[PDB]
């Protein structure tokens, strides 16, 4: 069955391969990086930084994706969620299960009150998967991302602890 | 007439006095601080950090407030705006003029495409001043801030470069 | 009226005097200290450590005591509380008022779920103060502290967020 | 026969595996860690820190678990005890034997006056093991740990030097 | 098909060979270097410097050249472009294709307003390539470079964002 | 008579005032700075950097402006020139005299082959000053600077060693 | 009445004056020192070292001597005791009272099991004062100290916690 | 024949194996250590420290034990002696020969005036071997060591240079 | 054909072998060195130092010598020249060709105005090769070098850029 | 009478004032400097560097000039000599006396074999003073210095130990 | 009466004046120094170095000279002695009295076996002083020091512990 | 034939073996060392220290001994000499030949005026070797070295430059 495990430094190569194929502008603890050694230096720099928690999503000891809890705020008890899945594993529905795992970790382990995520308004699939797992649309950010030649809006969706526990 | 000038280290005391009276949870380059020496250490640490630009708002060589451009993104050309004015100067309408100064700096000097801000949904004054100076409501963030005993929603408002230049 | 303000480095001298007359074995972020320069070095070392919050409790710009929230756990949302009042102010009831200030900060600002404290079972007046302000006895720790020649029991008392909000 | 030996750096991998399968929120000298390199850096940082002693409990040159004496206070002569046994060894009674080993070390080598431990009140089998080896119930901590979705009480149990020497 | 990928540290050897056969006076973040270890030290020093972006241009997992965006100015939104192709690949037109790749990255990802480059006025084939891909002649710099015994003029050529988007 | 002297650290305050009233986006060894302590740290960091030479232009022990030779290239023997005069001294012709001083230093002391400068094409009075002192127009840079709301062209002007020596 | 207080860095001068007149071979955390700046550097180096505790002996806010607990062993619960009194205060019997204060601190605060001291066998006064306050002779060390031209034996005397508490 | 040689870092493993089997509380330049990497760090820290000299005791290039001269005092010309022999080599009488080697080194090379050692009063074998090689009983230290559940006295024995040279 | 290439750190061994057989007093950036690790440390220390440029002289990927441009003065545009050739390659006339290569680099790449060298007045071969390639005698330095038992004079020879370009 | 004394850091200001009025290109341990703080940093960096010795030339506790022994070679026993005298003291003949003092120091204290100096061939005064004190012309360096618009030759003069001692 | 006291850092100025008027080539822990800041840096570097002991010799709280014990060898128990007295005090015999003070310190405190000193064979008055206080001539070192133009012999004189104790 | 070569770091092992079998108290730049890593650290620390020169004396690429020039004084032009030959080579006369090699280096390369050495007066064969190669007896040092139980005299022998050149 699908599993989460803490992200190890030895896994960074895999992570890089991910961020290579999906996009070109990747960040680590909100600092931008392009090359693998950049990613390694940021990892070493933020080794004990508790503002972000990252998990490898595994299927029978096989690395199939990455879950990221970023901008963790332990006073307002909220965190932003980001998920990436290897395109060699699309169709198995792993996105929803990994999102559910991350929801369980954030609400049941981290004792968070709110989870939120931001998707491009073109990616209607992402909006449907996230509505599937229980997210509600919270806002529409105007020209939030300059994507390949022009500005794109984004959908911010959110979900809360007590709503999650009762499902 | 009202003026902006670059924030100097020697001004930090004033800043602290501000953040003392208005709230209790203050940040510097997204790191939290309580005491004055904490603020000084963060200032020294982020001295050349260009992700945030801060200005003292002056009235005839008198310090009346603070303007902050934070989360500056030079690729997506956006920045978040925060303003604080000494309560010994409320009524003179300095909030709107300082916001206009910051708008001019961000759009005409920094060449930003978008400015946005976030206010508590209780502060209906802030919503009206910002609508006055031309901001449009962009979203409503749900239980975004734990404020003195319970969660509060927030209004995210925004404004764009070309809209600004034509007014 | 009685108020809290963030502990500044320039206040450490006052703190030292307190911990000198009241106790002889004092700690700073769980490290022991005796001399003033020890306290200063510990302060500088733990300047941004968010596991402890310290406040000077002031009466009309006069320093009257110290409030400490220590062992702050932002996942289990609990913190231990320690209070010291200058013995030149007994009778004004400043202990209970400062404890109430600290309760408001912990429950309404820090969003804590539980506050707890430990007192010597000899000091029945502290137990009476804390029962007054709403703490409940939670346990009795056996021979927890070696006090002036022999072991003493201690009372662990606690209070919870919603019970505080309903009173 | 079962034995203790000092924890070596080369053993950390084993330790990690333990803390991975048993828990997800693990600490090293009261600092939290998730990944293996985090554990290694914390180990290196607290190499000579005498506030904690850790032992590998071995059965015929085979690593079967971990004993931890933490929060060692050499003035009040007390320490908290934590034990972990690989779940591949339930039934051999290794928990009680390792706990007895740790008692002998703490009382006969460290010259401690008191040992205490904290267990979830759900795990009645740990309470039974510790009552077997001579621990007495000392207190019940209310909502001390947020465990998988809700707060749990905890049992604090303790044992003293002369009572151990007479048994 | 021809592609760009982020320059890795492990690629520096290839880069060196390029800059050795093509030129003898090479720079890295505007600091001069001759030997391989010089290049490595400069790379390590400017690892997170965002004023330059470098890409390996690859043809079917084979390293065929180097693209450099230097003097990146995120306020005036302009960058200088430099291209190198292994002389073992003349005729395949890789210069123009790599330049087009770099244009797409600069205008569509970096949100740049202007790209410019400087060529020796002797190399009319580079001027022809750049005119092909859409660059316009902007100026003639007088005796800008001392080349093999005497001074040479240089052609500064440029291209703008909307003109690129409409072609 | 007007004279040049080496820029001292104790002069930085004056420099700041200049760059504050004249511009808002100022650089030091091509790194941007806003506040005074930023300028001081940059000065200390580039103390022995020989790529830039800065002089205070003085009139009878009175500080009247700043001359900067930047981007000094000792192989191609060229340098860019920047001049600032306190606006309290317009009419005395100090700009041209200071520029002549800088020409003498660059051509007769530094043994430079070429001097160049860049001006906004709006400022026809600077172009007139520089044409007076012997500079020739070399090029027109298109939309090189984003100035107060829109892009401006710039004039690049230059002068050579032997032409200077024969005049 | 006579008092102990923690040794402050600002007191080191006084300490030096002591160690100047009594002997010529003085140590700080078992490292030898002669000059005042040597003493200051050792103090700074061992600032948090808990193997030695030092107290200023005060008479009505007047510095009259020094108490030192050295070679503190928190496992075997023993410490060596050293006392020095300003010769401008001999006759008042301050030696015995300061020794009694130090005994109370070691046995009642530090929870020590044994105190011991070593005196030259010539100093028969020291042997009588220490026998007065309850020390028993424990051993005679042969040629233990080379004193001003020849070797001297030493008397090691000791006293235990339970013996102290019952007097 | 039996030999001494300087202790090398590469020998530390052997040393650890010794201190593992004999006792559980081991020190290096008076700092306590448990694990092998702790021992290595202390060795590196005190590499040039001349207050202790350590020798490997060898029998035909085979490591059979360890000799330690600690607390070396070059002014009073004395040193404490400690010897450990692998229990796989008991019976060959190597203890006395290694002690004789160390005596020769201390008196004939180091020019020491006095050697002393401390043994548990239970180890009557150690007292007889040391009396055999010429040590005289010097004192009996009361409850000097907390050994496995209760306090033990110790015998301090010593021997002098001129007495040694004449035997 | 004979070639120059930038000196790499991996070549230092070869260099050492050279400086071993020819002389005994060798320098690196004017600091003296004897052993190989000394040379490596100097190389690492002066890695980016542009006051000296060194080239390996190669014959068909075979290392046959070393060219050194030292005391490079970019203001007076002069540099001292030193050449060393492996004695296993004497007779092929490589000295003159390597000197010609270095002349071309200094005059045509570095834009130097003057090259000079210093030879022992005994080495009449060196004077003839250098006169062959176009050097003119510039001076005779008296007792400039203490060579193997007595002082030797030296011949300083020089050549200029324009003289070189016209041959 | 005229005196030499070791150059103190507190004298650097005077030195700067010298190097300000005479020339514009000044060096310290062969590194170039312009500003006073540059000179201070070089002084601190080369504080124990014995390759250069500098003396203040004093007339009745009044600072009148500077003597520099540079490029000191302790193997070939030679040093270059440089002298600067305040123009407010020209005519008193202090140049020759300071040169004689420096000659005595170099030959009689430093045990040097040769002193040499280099002067511009225009300064015929310097050649006559140095011939006066006993220097012999050793060489004429061609276009050695680029001086204010064109190249100048230099005269290198020298003098030897035994010649000096016999006068 | 004449006395010794440990050399303080604040005394270095006095020391400098001494070594300036008496000599010109002075050393500190065998490193050479000329200027005052050199002496201060050397002092700070060798602060805890026990190979040298320095004393100010004082007459009624007035600084009259310097005593130095250098090259202290605690194994061979020997030290070299150097003495300096302000020339404003010749006739009072302070040299011999200070030398006797130093003898008492070396033989009675440091437990040295031998003291030795080296004087120029010209100074027969120092040889007479040292013969007076009990030194014996031990050797004549040939051309040991280059003194003001030529080599001088030196007298090495010595004294031993028991001979001192019997006089 | 016998030759000298510069001591490399990779040779230290050999050196250690020498100093182990010949002596037990060995020094490196006058700092004492026992173990191999001590020697390595001392070597690394004094890598560029020019006060000592060390050579491996080799016979046909075979390491046969060590030559050391220590206490090199470049002002008084003297150095102490120390020689060690592997005892597996007695009879070949390598001591005298290596000493002659060292003489040639010191007098003909280093331009030294005097060489001196110190031998135990017991070793008459070293005195005979050194008298053979031209050393003259200069002095007899009394009880200079504590050797294996008692003090020994030493012979100081020397040789001068011109006497060497005439033989």
């Amino acid at each position: 069955d699908l599993k989460l495990r803490p992200l190890e430094r030895e896994d960074l190569k895999f992570v890089h391969e991910l961020n290579n194929n999906a996009h070109i502008m990747s960040y680590w603890f909100e600092e931008p990086y392009e090359a693998f050694v950049e990613l390694q230096d940021l990892y070493d720099k933020h080794i004990h930084d508790q503002s972000e928690r990252r998990f490898i999503v595994e299927k029978d000891n096989e690395m199939v994706g990455l879950v990221e809890l970023v901008e963790i705020d332990y006073i307002h008890r909220r965190t932003e969620f980001q998920i990436i899945i290897d395109p060699n594993y699309q169709g198995y529905g792993y996105a929803a299960e990994a999102t559910r795992l991350a929801m369980d970790y954030a609400f049941s382990v981290l004792n968070m009150h709110k989870i939120y995520l931001v998707v491009d308004k073109e990616n209607e699939k992402a909006v449907h998967v996230y509505k599937k797992v229980g997210f509600m649309v919270e806002g529409e950010l105007l020209d939030e991302f300059f994507v390949d030649g022009n500005y794109h809006n984004a959908i911010r969706m959110c979900m809360f602890q007590k709503q999650y526990f009762e499902n």
